[PDB]
């Protein structure tokens, strides 16, 4: 009782004691100095590494360039960046382009608008709980959030196609600059959740009343949102015509609905690409699910097939080698440099002050200190010529050319093994073991609630 | 009282985690304690729970000079990171042996100063302890040089006129009933000290009590939702 | 011969052996990750020390206040902002004052002058020595610089006087940015060193030629120089009248010399100030002479009483106590933090690296180390109760309100006897026993070669 709680007290003698004790060490007076003066990651830089580290020849690449580097700015679009930045090289290549973008700004008006719609829903679906219910708390949260994943990128070009850049662009402040039009989207949600809670303790969910009630509510919210962008200025199955010129500076005009330019110009074809995930705390040839998880209403629940890191990385050098960017999600920024745009677990020397990291993948998961937070495009890796084996990748970052080399990033295999959670691949690029888990009769995914780790969404 | 704040957070979440060992790791409140468990802020109980124990010091002994005191986010980060690690390894000493065990005994001191030492590393702990003595030579308005010699628990009363036993925090929670006391379940920052209570109280009472206090020529320290509604450029 | 000669070698195996053995340190590894990130004294900067050392509370000042602060920018006149500092406090007491300075830039175009002509003379006094002799290239180096000391500035004033900036200021481009002005006239004077020289192999000195010459090359500089800065409005014995303002907003004028206002307002006696110094590698209470150093042709020659720090400092906390500043030189910017104003041997964490210095300051003076490169002024200092001792020292240094705190800076007592080498006093401000080696029958000065390190400028 007494004794425990006052042996496992801060007791000041101890402290100035191993204080003194501290202070006769040499390194340990060398690094209180440097640490009382510059951050620990400006300090710890290792340039011995870095001078290592930092390679950008890449023998394994896909042939078309990146051009330009986008810039999300200040809004959590990465999955949408990345996943567009895959399928963009496509048209480059295809329609002879020195520049091209596919409209990131189109996905991003309708994933906010339908995520809105979602949670208006998931309240009316959760309204038998009590409001500090850990699920009601975590709707209410960040309802209108900007990110997300590629299942709820399939669910958007799914139902809204893609559009070429100069059609919609990210004229609107809110695209560069999305944190007051969320803030204001929300406390009218967070209004909206209370008003349909109200009602729903008196009705039933059908009923005129709440049927009519959110319609109003989801009236409001469109009418809020086009205040910030324009709604898109071509149906889904509604033609435009681009103009463009290549190359060669000939101009030539494509005629075509936002779903026929997805598949026909991006040459996406929305039922084949699936998400793998590497989460050590489940067993591998899972199929991992995460409650509630969405983005439009009723579209594809979000579901992982779990994988270790040998067949991902497999994975990754065979889509580069056919010729295909490899869309993935990190821990950004944890171990990378912007600067150089370097991406190492060891470029700082962390050793040196004694400070050493031994808790593993799995454990840094559940114990709450690793995830995915964003989201970039593998354009090339190395493979070396003796081990065969992919020593480091080439990255695509979306934060403008000025970021990490030009734009691009380079990162160690055993980042992409540590730091990162998950790659997007085509169902037929699997090994037919891992691609029946998903055609087969199910598999029965592990269920996991929407504040798993593992939920997290890509910025 | 940054410097003491941080050190008491890292240890009072050791314990914390010993006390909730018994929960899943993905509950809510073993993930709660896992989010920020060194984070910067605070509240007024905290607040008294370190002068009580430390009292206070003219900035001229110790001031904002390390980098951390004014960029805490990688400090944070790092002392974090160790100490989530940490968590862990009690949790899983903790299904073999009981909380007091020689094991966890020993486990948790050998934390405690692994704690302190990334500590040191980045700020220095005080000059002076509680209760030691400490010179400050200052300046007054008529440029007369004066020196004090005294205790961090002897200024905070002699000097700074703080009596620990006298403030309490008032809060205008409307979802409870006024008049009550709310208190909140293990918020802390000093292990074993002053819990979080409130007294729940309507607007137009704390509206008279400010209006009080200044008339009676003293400040008033409030907690609001910033920055909603406010206009820094011009200070509305 | 070749053993020795392999043995004196680097060696490669060598110091990569010492290099796998330095790695295996600890505070090696990061004493190397920092100091190639950062500057070593930016690195090393000991914020436990400077937490301590940044003390300015000092019980023993001069009553008036240093306003405003003066700044030299990019000249090396400190010499004359230092002197002129230490009297322009008896004009801004005397005539109640908000702000007052003498004019700094008066001096500086006297002395550019002056020495130009003496560079002159003194190639005429050694015409008979080679062109690569150790004087003739020295004395070619840098005729027109900039810095002094204070023999050369009392030697300016009992010619010239002194008189308020308000007549004559910086305005002009050459006061604040000086080099490319000497730069200019140095060239031209080489050219004058060569003419006269090769003149002199066929006369003598005193021959029409020769004078015819001289006085042609002393009219060609003085046009150069009234290019870059006007001759001051007013000659030395010549009346001129200031008009300005008190504190209280009361107009005055003043019809004054700048003979008499040098002695009538800024209480300057020409006849009792002298130079101590502070010079291990001689005998304490001897006279020290520069040959040929100087200004002013046949003026003063520099002479220094060597005296010990315990003397030294004594007087200067007399001179202090008396409110009298103190005009000091030092070897700037040697272990001084500018941006914190601290001047303070320990306030940078070189034991940790393992860096230590045993050389004393004779042998420092004499390994082409340390020697006097700046004039400052000391305003105040700190007088332990306890010990009776000064701690530190208040001063105004001239480099802009913005350098150090508000262009102050705090000097340790051991900083000053480490790192300082000068200080003027009174001859009535010392013990007789001293006094008397200047009065007395001269003593016999140690004479030290003009590119002896005592004989070194304050810029």
């Amino acid at each position: 009782a007494f004794q425990g709680a006052m042996a496992s007290s801060i007791d000041i003698s101890k402290i100035n004691s191993w204080n003194k004790e501290f202070q006769s060490d040499l390194t340990h007076q060398l690094a209180t100095t440097v640490l009382k003066n510059y951050n620990a990651d400006d300090a710890l830089l290792n340039k011995t590494r870095l001078q290592k580290q930092d390679n950008r020849v890449f023998n394994t690449v896909v042939s078309t360039d990146s051009t330009p580097v986008t810039n999300q700015k200040s809004s959590g679009r990465a999955w949408l960046f990345a996943a567009t930045n895959q399928l963009r090289l496509n048209v480059l290549s295809e329609l002879n382009l020195k520049e091209f973008e596919l409209s990131q700004a189109y996905l991003f008006f309708y994933d906010k608008l339908e995520k809105a719609n979602y949670f208006l829903d998931q309240i009316v679906s959760s309204a038998d709980q009590d409001i500090d219910s850990r699920l009601v708390q975590y709707l209410l949260a960040a309802p209108t959030e900007d990110g997300g994943q590629y299942s709820m990128f399939l669910n958007l070009v799914k139902k809204y196609g893609l559009i070429p850049k100069d059609l919609y662009g990210d004229l609107p402040y809110s695209t560069t600059a999305s944190r007051k039009w969320n803030s204001l989207l929300t406390t009218k949600l967070r209004e909206f959740a209370e008003t349909l809670r109200t009602a729903l303790k008196e009705r039933s969910a059908d009923d005129s009343i709440i049927v009519t009630l959110r319609e109003q509510m989801q009236r409001e919210i469109f009418r809020l949102m086009s205040l910030f962008m324009d709604i898109p200025p071509v149906q889904p199955n509604e033609q435009f015509t681009w103009e463009y010129v290549d190359k060669d500076k000939k101009i030539h005009t494509i005629k075509s609905t936002p779903l026929e330019f997805a598949s026909k110009y991006a040459k996406l074809d929305p039922s084949t690409p699936v998400s793998l995930i590497n989460d050590p705390r489940h067993p591998y040839g899972k199929l991992i699910k995460i409650d509630r998880l969405g983005n439009v209403l009723g579209g594809d629940a979000v579901i992982y097939l779990n994988v270790d890191n040998e067949t991902l990385s497999k994975l990754v050098v065979k889509r580069l080698q056919n010729n295909k960017a490899v869309f993935f999600g990190s821990h950004t920024p944890k171990f990378m440099d912007k600067k150089t745009g370097v991406m190492d677990i060891e470029l700082w020397n962390y050793p040196a002050i004694g400070y050493n990291l031994p808790q593993q993948k799995a454990s840094r998961i559940r114990y709450h200190e690793s995830l995915m937070t964003h989201a970039m495009l593998i354009t090339g890796c190395h493979v070396d010529e003796t081990s065969k084996l992919p020593l480091r990748y080439r990255v695509e970052n979306s934060w403008g050319k000025d970021s990490g080399k030009d734009g691009l990033y380079v990162m160690t295999q055993k980042y992409f093994e540590e730091y990162c959670f998950q790659i997007v691949v085509d169902i037929n690029e699997l090994p037919k073991e891992l691609a029946s888990k998903f055609t087969s009769g199910k598999e029965e995914p592990i269920v996991l609630p929407i504040w798993d780790p593992m939920g997290a969404l890509a910025k």
